[PDB]
């Protein structure tokens, strides 16, 4: 099975597998795609940090290299940095994915509008 991020933000999730090992490039891809999703841009990960997304996983996006979005510090969660950070990395290396859901626009999948 799959884990995947409850709430989208900015129509982001982060996918895994729920043991390891995690995800070449293709196979990142094709996680996405089993879903109905795509593979993530950085773009759209840096938007969904911006919105409050953050994770403790790296994960690929549709550049070729992986990503992981902090926005507090922790030593085990991109060695304390905050942002986007970038992993550059063989397209053989294992990482999360990060799936974008193009049906999304609410920018918190779980926050509806006022009704
Ligand atoms: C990615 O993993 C698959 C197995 O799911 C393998 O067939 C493929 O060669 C791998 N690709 C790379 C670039 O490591
Ligand atoms: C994508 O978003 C739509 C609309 O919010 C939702 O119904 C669907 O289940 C989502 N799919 C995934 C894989 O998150």
């Amino acid at each position: 099975d799959l884990s995947i991020s409850t709430c989208r933000i900015m129509g982001v999730a982060l996918v895994g597998r729920n043991k390891n090992p995690q995800m070449n490039f293709t196979e990142a891809n094709e996680a996405c795609k089993m879903l109905g999703l795509t593979l993530a841009s950085r773009d759209q990960v840096e938007s969904a940090q911006k919105s409050g997304f953050e994770t403790c996983s790296y994960g690929w996006v549709g550049e070729q290299f992986s990503v992981i979005p902090r926005i507090f510090s922790n030593p085990r969660c991109g060695k304390n940095g905050k942002g986007v950070l970038i992993w550059n990395a063989p397209s053989s290396q294992k990482f999360k994915a990060y799936c974008h859901n193009s049906s999304d626009t609410w920018v918190n999948s779980c926050i509806p509008e006022i009704v």
